[PDB]
């Protein structure tokens, strides 16, 4: 009763390769969950040659048929079709019952049939997420301050332990092949690959073949189901409260309420997604990634993208302020002047002379630590060629207009623009609140309540009042901006929003007051 | 596959007005999501004259047929039937392809066919939610302290920005029509209304025609689906942790666990809701709003209400204590003596002389700040005519008994009463904990750790220790009472309950101790 | 439309006892929800004699047929079959329309047909949960510190009030029969039992007949549905953030994401659960309790257990450190040496002389407060017979291997072992962080920032810095271990994980610094 007879289901398949038939004949008994899951995939039932017969909008392969290897064109995508691809390019290739297979199927393997998707992904911030985090000295200092501590002379935590179960679970690990292990399994002797850093399915996973990304985030193996990729649950693996509460905001939004109750009557599987005809409430994919087509006119409302950056005009994740979206996905290459001298001079006139040590310093961040007091403007990062690191105003306006075109499937244009204008005001206000907590932190360093040493960036984030400052942007300003962008309510208020942000400001002020009272006493 | 062919669905409709046929012929291509959503509504398929043929219990119209305008009686409720209603009464009425339409359809428009529902709603605290919050000087001070701050001489945040994305998202904004904007849309020149304060769908939204409320909270447009109104998700737009965690409490409750797994076999659509026959686990609507009828006897278990106040005997939301429910929905009209003189004298004998300044002061709150030390009783608010502002004991007992009658569909009476008695003990205990944190706050003001000035109520809520006091009632006492009332577990404990409340008390005590140590040093 | 006609459904039943027919004829009108719910149970449609005809793997009765009372063998399990069982053994037995019935049906009643399940449960930590919590003087002190306070000389909170709505809601209450109440109900005079401590359905509920447990946790009455028992929602009644966030961790895990979207195509009802054939993503029951059978080979992958302890090798809930699983469910019988003298001497050499008072002291905990500084090892508890209280290394390895066998239905063995190794590193690291906060607490007591008196254990947990210490293990270390074990992401990081733990350490250090600054001033 919903029970799948696995043997009968395998026997009814067609266009299975002789190789895959061998894998299945064994794996159906040793890993029945994998076989059942694979049986649910569109890939188990469609050959590349068949997919290429479909009209462009409906088709979900993108490597031209004549560029797909001949032995793959006329069989469904089975165990051998993925795991046996390009053995010589995979360091985790092992002999396995007469076949040369590798366990970690990578974006470069996917690209054999989905070239366009991999090309798009590889340019994205997601693909570069490990380097964006771990090869940025400032961000890595935050990683370190958050996941390491000392106990009686020794340091605990680090990349392969505390960081692997935390930051790198979402951002991605570096996978290293370190050997093999001989096991006995269901009576059979089997050699398995020994890894460091796998299992891991973070978006910027660094694979053994050097490609970047895990293509099983969003649509997990082995079902590879776009119905899952278009659900909110799948993005909720990584987009949660307190730092990146897109799932929580959406769940409380009316879009979310309606989707939970009505999605049973939506068509979640049509490759060209049709607003109205297929769904009446948007999910993450609807606004961020999906191909959207007008059900009556056939007009493309939005082209599919596997580079999510291309839809965003303003980065709501504060670093430390919200800022125009970076032009490329390699954020670790950004460099900005940290502190304008006119602002530093104004700070020093009020007794905060610490800002002086930041004049002329470059930081690997998209935006400066303070605006210029004369102009009222922040400084924006450049790339190593000296070109602007963030998108132009014209590009922001184009992206904003494309998003409004999506809303316009279900709302009038002024309605959508009104919300985007409100979002601008919240970007402005949260950025000012973040500047305020930043100045309070400079006071903490000036008065000796906290210690700082720029040659050792972990010292920016390693004490309690410094963590309060971090939360002001990383948790509260972010939540307010997210909640405004995606129609939240409590995430902009008591849970993680304005109330928390204003509380945090006062919390910092109280600590400073107690410290001064303890000194001047 | 669940895909709706919109053109075919429109063509199969019957009793559509000539006007609406014109709207549809265009809107099917320009806003396909709205048309699909409207197609799912009961209103797209039933005329007022047809609804009036149904038996009283089954019927979901309430304005007598002969009082519904003749041109509306024999057509389904389409785009023109709502948006073209009473043009002269709506300031947002604009010419629109030959029709006089207004975008914001208001409770007064709904009342054309649903008079009883609007009459009920208009008396409720929900309808008055903007005024209850924003026109109460004390509560508005809390709004202000939570959503505004100063940075280098300037104030940031306010009604149209930080407050609009936060408090007013749930409570409601004031909608102002400020002009129009000429746009080009799908090649067509179209003039749209320019608003301040819309989009917004908070319960007390102040509409352009002066009516109060958004009738798309709970059952959103354009499906207007009671299956959504009876889901927990819809109330979860606004009833969330930390301040009003009814959704979170219910989700963890056994009622919630069972509903999540069994509701696929419930009839969520029958207008007269039948316990047992239609559902075996209650949602928010079941206990708070729904018409409930015994499936075997036909006895009405509970009459439907759109004034949720009528079912509540005790306000669990502390202001600052839990108190008997107000008699009317206009809470901003309540006035109470703040501090009994016998209590103030007792406070002053222990060195807390601040309470003296509250003797004879009236506050716009339902209950006094402290009980009378002689009698042990709180003082309750009056209304401007001097009559009691809160319901009588006899009325509380009636409401309590009506709720128990609902539980009795699925439980014995003593079982339900036992829980309501437990709730009374938690009201008593949380109120005492709130009195304790209030006295700690008086100590903070007395010792100079915090500043207060009653002529400027924002100063009640603008510092860290004051926000700790706020949380003791607004978050923790509330959560404990909610969790007890609706069968929570962790919301009464570690998440937001007893543990947090006792921690908060000690947190305040520690701050006071540190402050005194820094002084007497 | 999903509406059940209750009268017709009752009339279609077969093998109903004459007694139950009498109960139904009345209860269908007075408690329609209970009758509808019971109608959905497998027990309403199967007799014990019929269940015994089924093959062993499929069968869900376990008391041998010839040991089930003859009058129960050939009727379905109706109202009288449960509520009329063994009247003389139940103190809440009352006369009720000619029948001798008791409202609280207990594990001993269930055992009449499900002997094996009750035998298993009765040995488990769950069955003993009230005593584990309330009869442990240290844990009871934590209960007290968290749910009681004083206001002007009087104590508020306690077992029948604050604790009943909090800790005891999950752990269980002690049910006392205290009398009866005469009510009028639907016109009928009816006497009901008056209880203290019921309603309650915590796992260790102490029933009126002296048996331990509530068999309606996990699979609630009256549907008693294993589809509910195997859902995540049901365990989420009690396994939530911040202390025991298994539900929250699972929800964010890929297992959870997939289950939410695919479970509509799973067979959630087959008594012998088949990975792959019946489901492709695991729930709580899958890994913790269920009978799992290979769909192709028929091999038992895991035997069903109602003693969840039997599957666990290491207790992730810190007391105060993570430790090997106790051998028996009676945790209140454990006793450990608290402080090794070599460690105390090392502490005293650094000025923390308080540890001296713990040398030779036994605490009712599974593990010592600090490791021995010489050996680097913790001390483990013994039982009253002096035998080891925690499982052997050999037993841990067996349990670990059994769990890996479950994962192996859907993953290779090295993949699963890799995660369990990562879990070991997190146990090690979180335990060291917990030792660090414990030493900070000893500094707080030494410096006079906090007060302690071992003769009065509530003083361990009654002040703010002490509660910060509690959270370091009870919330943060626990969440990190849970998230690692069950594939969380944000629960190991910003929500309740590494970031919070390192923040807590620094929060304690800041308080100590402020205190010292206020003294040396
Ligand atoms: C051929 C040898 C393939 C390679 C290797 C991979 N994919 Fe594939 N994929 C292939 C076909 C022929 C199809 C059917 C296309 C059609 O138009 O019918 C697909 C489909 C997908 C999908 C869509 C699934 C859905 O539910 O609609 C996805 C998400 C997908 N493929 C992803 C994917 C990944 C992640 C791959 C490597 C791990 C991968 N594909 C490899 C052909 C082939
Ligand atoms: C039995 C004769 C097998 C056939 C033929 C194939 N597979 Fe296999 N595989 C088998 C076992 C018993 C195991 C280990 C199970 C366990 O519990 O550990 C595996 C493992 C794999 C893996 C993972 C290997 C690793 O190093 O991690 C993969 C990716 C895999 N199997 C796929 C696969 C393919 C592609 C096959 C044919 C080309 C194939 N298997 C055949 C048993 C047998
Ligand atoms: C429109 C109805 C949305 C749906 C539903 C969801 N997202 Fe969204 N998102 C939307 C907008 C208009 C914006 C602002 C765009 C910009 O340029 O800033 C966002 C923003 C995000 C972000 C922030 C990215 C950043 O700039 O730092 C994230 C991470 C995000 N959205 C993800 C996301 C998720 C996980 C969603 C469902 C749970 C989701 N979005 C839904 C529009 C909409
Ligand atoms: C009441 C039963 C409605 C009928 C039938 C239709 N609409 Fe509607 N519409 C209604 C309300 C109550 C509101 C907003 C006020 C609120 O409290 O929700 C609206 C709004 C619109 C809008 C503007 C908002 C937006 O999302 O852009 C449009 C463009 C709109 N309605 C169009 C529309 C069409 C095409 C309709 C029939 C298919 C239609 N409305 C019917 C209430 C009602
Ligand atoms: C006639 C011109 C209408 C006005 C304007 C509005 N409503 Fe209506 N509504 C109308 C009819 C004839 C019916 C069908 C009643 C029946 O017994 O069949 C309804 C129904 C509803 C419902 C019930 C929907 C359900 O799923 O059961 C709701 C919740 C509802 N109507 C709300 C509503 C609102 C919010 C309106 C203005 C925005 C509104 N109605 C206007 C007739 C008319
Ligand atoms: C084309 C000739 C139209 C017909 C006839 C009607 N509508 Fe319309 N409408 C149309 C467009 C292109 C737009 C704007 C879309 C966008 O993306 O901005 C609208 C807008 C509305 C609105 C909102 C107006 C506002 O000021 O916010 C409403 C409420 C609306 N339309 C409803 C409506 C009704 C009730 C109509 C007939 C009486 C009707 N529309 C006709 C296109 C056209
Ligand atoms: C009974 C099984 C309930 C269901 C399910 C839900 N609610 Fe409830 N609620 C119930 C009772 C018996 C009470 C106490 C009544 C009183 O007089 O206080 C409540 C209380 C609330 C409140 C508090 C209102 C106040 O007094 O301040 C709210 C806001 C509320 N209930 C809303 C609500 C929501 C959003 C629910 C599901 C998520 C919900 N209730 C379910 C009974 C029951
Ligand atoms: C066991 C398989 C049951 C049978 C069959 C029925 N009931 Fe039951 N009932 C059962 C338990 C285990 C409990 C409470 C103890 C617990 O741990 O859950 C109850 C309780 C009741 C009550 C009182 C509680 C309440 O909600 O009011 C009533 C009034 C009740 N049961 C009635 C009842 C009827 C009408 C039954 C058949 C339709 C019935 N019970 C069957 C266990 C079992
Ligand atoms: C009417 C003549 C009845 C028949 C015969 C039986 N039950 Fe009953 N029961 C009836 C009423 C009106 C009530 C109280 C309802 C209320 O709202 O309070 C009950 C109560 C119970 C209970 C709970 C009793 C308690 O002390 O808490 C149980 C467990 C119960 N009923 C079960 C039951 C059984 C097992 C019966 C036949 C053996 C039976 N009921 C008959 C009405 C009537
Ligand atoms: C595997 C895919 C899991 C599923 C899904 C869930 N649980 Fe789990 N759990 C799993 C493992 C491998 C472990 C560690 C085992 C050990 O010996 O420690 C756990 C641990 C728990 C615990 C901690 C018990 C303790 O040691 O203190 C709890 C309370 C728990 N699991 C419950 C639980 C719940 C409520 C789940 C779904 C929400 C759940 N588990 C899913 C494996 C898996
Ligand atoms: C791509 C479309 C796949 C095909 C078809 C199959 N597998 Fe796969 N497999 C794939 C990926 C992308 C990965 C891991 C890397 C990632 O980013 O997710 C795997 C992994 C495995 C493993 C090892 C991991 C584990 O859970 O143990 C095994 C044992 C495995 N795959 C076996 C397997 C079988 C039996 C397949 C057909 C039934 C099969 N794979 C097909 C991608 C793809
Ligand atoms: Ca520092
Ligand atoms: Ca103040
Ligand atoms: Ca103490």
């Amino acid at each position: 009763a919903n029970t799948v007879n696995l043997q009968e289901a395998v026997a009814k398949l067609k266009n299975v390769s002789p190789q895959t038939k061998t894998c299945l004949s064994c794996h159906i008994s040793v890993t029945p969950g994998i076989v059942a899951d694979w049986l649910k995939s569109k890939m188990a039932h469609v050959t590349p040659a068949e997919a290429w017969q479909k009209p462009a909008l409906e088709r979900e392969v993108s490597t031209p048929l004549d560029e797909i290897p001949a032995n793959l064109r006329n069989v469904v995508v089975g165990c051998y079709e993925c795991h046996g691809l390009n053995p010589e390019k995979h360091p985790d290739t092992i002999d396995h019952f007469g076949f040369k297979i590798h366990p970690i199927v990578t974006p470069n393997d996917c690209a054999v049939c989905h070239r366009t998707e991999v090309e798009q992904y590889s340019k994205s911030s997601k693909a570069w997420a490990y380097y964006n985090l771990m090869h940025n000295p400032i961000y890595r200092a935050l990683v370190n301050a958050s996941t390491m501590f000392t106990c009686m002379g020794k340091t605990f935590g680090g990349e392969r332990t505390s960081q692997e179960t935390s930051c790198l679970a979402c951002h991605g690990t570096v996978v290293k092949v370190v050997g093999t292990v001989d096991t006995i399994s269901h009576g059979i002797p089997v050699t398995l690959v020994k890894y460091e850093g796998y299992p891991n399915h973070g978006v910027g996973r660094v694979n053994p073949d050097g490609s970047l990304g895990a293509c099983t985030a969003c649509h997990p193996r082995h079902s590879f189901d776009i119905e899952i990729a278009r659900s909110p649950y799948t993005c909720g693996q990584c987009h949660l409260d307190p730092d990146v509460p897109a799932f929580n905001v959406w769940k409380e939004s009316k879009h979310g309420n309606i989707w939970f109750m009505h999605h049973k009557k939506y068509n979640m599987k049509a490759p060209a997604w049709k607003p109205g005809a297929d769904f009446t409430a948007p999910t993450c994919a609807t606004c961020h990634m999906s191909l959207l087509v007008n059900p009556v006119t056939g007009e493309v409302i939005a082209e599919r993208t596997h580079n999510v950056d291309t839809r965003l005009w303003v980065r709501l994740f504060g670093l430390i302020y919200a800022h125009p979206m970076p032009r490329t996905g390699q954020h670790f290459k950004l460099s900005v002047e940290a502190m304008p001298e006119s602002t530093a001079e104004a700070l020093a006139k009020q007794g905060l002379t610490i800002a002086k040590a930041l004049v002329g310093v470059k930081l690997p961040m998209p935006i400066s630590l303070a605006p210029d007091i004369k102009t009222g403007k922040f400084l924006y990062a450049t790339l190593p060629d000296g070109s602007p690191g963030l998108i132009s105003e014209e590009e922001m306006a184009k992206r904003r207009e494309q998003m409004v075109k999506i809303c316009s499937a279900c709302h009038n244009t002024e309605y959508a623009e009104y919300r985007m204008r409100l979002l601008d005001t919240q970007i402005e206000e949260t950025n000012k609140a973040t500047l305020k907590t930043t100045v309070l932190l400079l006071k903490a360093w000036q008065s000796g309540l906290a210690h700082v040493d720029l040659a050792k960036p972990v010292t920016l984030f390693d004490e309690y009042i410094e963590k309060l400052w971090v939360e002001s942007w990383l948790f509260y300003s972010n939540s307010i901006r997210y909640g405004t962008a995606m129609n939240g309510q409590d995430w902009t208020t008591f849970k993680r929003g304005w109330y928390q942000l204003t509380k945090d400001i006062e919390h910092m002020k109280t600590l400073l007051r107690l410290w001064e009272a303890a000194r001047a006493a």
